[PDB]
């Protein structure tokens, strides 16, 4: 229990500080990345279509793993909500319960 806790606890806050870099990176370019463009928007200025407002250095350092060592998931335009931010949990496939759990910008607060 006190080691899958802290796990989720981790991708919360993983998810959290991507959806504030996403809304920075909207703040500045007026949309969100892509699906396309993915995460990796967030760090180096992407193509297709290419931002016109792109911050010196981009809006976070590094991309964070999930607690299970796989990518965090983004869709925009997500199924769930206007972007859609997850980890697939422990079994790094959609739905499970306890650690395979799969938590997202739109599930959050169940974990919470
Ligand atoms: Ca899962």
């Amino acid at each position: 229990g006190n080691k899958e806790k802290a796990d989720q606890q981790k991708a919360i806050t993983d998810i959290v500080a991507l959806e504030n870099a996403l809304d920075m990176y909207k703040l500045d370019n007026s949309v969100y990345p892509t699906t396309d463009q993915g995460l990796e928007a967030l760090v180096t200025k992407p193509s297709s279509p290419e931002p016109r407002n792109y911050r010196n250095g981009g809006y976070i350092k590094r991309l964070p793993k999930d607690p299970w060592g796989n990518e965090y998931q983004y869709m925009s335009p997500g199924d769930k909500g206007t972007i859609d931010i997850f980890t697939l949990g422990a079994d790094g496939q959609e739905g499970g319960e306890g650690a395979a759990a799969d938590i997202g910008n739109w599930n959050m607060q169940d974990f919470q």
